[PDB]
């Protein structure tokens, strides 16, 4: 509808895949080569469907913080016979809070879905599921099961990925440039 939408469908058109784990479907975000981010809750095994192809998993690391607390990031390396456009450089560097953001999510209960969640909060420590998490983004909508993994943007920038709601709030977990360094 304007140019937050814009870039959203920029991201979604080319850098994301269905993913399917045995908890279910995920909007799964391509980052670079054949590395891409998944929620944690999603236990990612030694195979995992993509777009309804059998795929190995060449690596899969759920990432902590140098406290050893929970960020609720999987950095999955796929073996796929196609790389991903390189979208790094549309990582920020450092947390931050946000203005107008968009959640995105493509799954086959839910394509081609686009959310205007407005701003968006450093909100920093959440007991997300009875688990301690850090580098939690907050957005005051209303998500609902089936948008785990959904991406979070503004106009130039790939902030999050979405892990989780209490009902009326939605809570991202952020993406750093530097958990993607190589
Ligand atoms: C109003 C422009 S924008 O922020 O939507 N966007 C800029 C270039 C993006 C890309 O390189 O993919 C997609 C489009």
């Amino acid at each position: 509808m304007g140019p937050g939408f814009d870039f959203a469908q920029a991201i979604m058109k080319k850098n994301t895949v269905i993913a399917r784990t045995e908890k279910g479907e995920f909007t799964m975000l391509g980052v670079y080569d054949r590395v891409a981010v998944i929620p944690t809750h999603a236990s990612v095994g030694e195979i995992i469907y993509i777009n309804d192809v059998e795929t190995r998993v060449l690596d899969a690391c759920a990432l902590r913080d140098l406290t050893d607390t929970n960020l609720e990031i999987t950095i999955v390396k796929l073996d796929r016979n196609q790389k991903f456009r390189d979208i790094r450089h549309f990582l920020p560097r450092c947390e931050d809070d946000y203005n107008d953001a968009v959640l995105s999510v493509h799954t086959s209960k839910f394509p081609n879905m686009y959310i205007p969640v407005g701003q968006v909060t450093n909100y920093g420590f959440l007991n997300l599921g009875g688990t301690p998490t850090h580098r939690i983004l907050m957005y005051n909508f209303p998500t609902r099961a089936g948008q785990c993994g959904g991406v979070v943007t503004t106009t130039g920038k790939v902030i999050g990925i979405h892990v989780g709601g209490n009902g009326a709030q939605g809570f991202a977990a952020m993406l750093l440039h530097s958990y993607f360094t190589d």
